[PDB]
C-alpha cells in the first residue's frame, strides 16, 4: 500500500496507482 501524488486517495497492494481517460485517478489491477 503506497501513496501517489496528484491524488486524494491511496492504493493497496491489490492495485497500482493509475489514471483514466476521463481525467480522474484510480487504482488499477497490476498487469499479470
Amino acid at each position: 500500500a503506497i501513496q501517489c501524488p496528484d491524488s486524494q486517495f491511496e492504493c493497496p497492494d491489490f492495485s497500482t496507482c493509475c489514471v483514466m481517460v476521463d481525467g480522474s485517478w484510480g487504482c488499477c489491477p497490476m498487469p499479470q
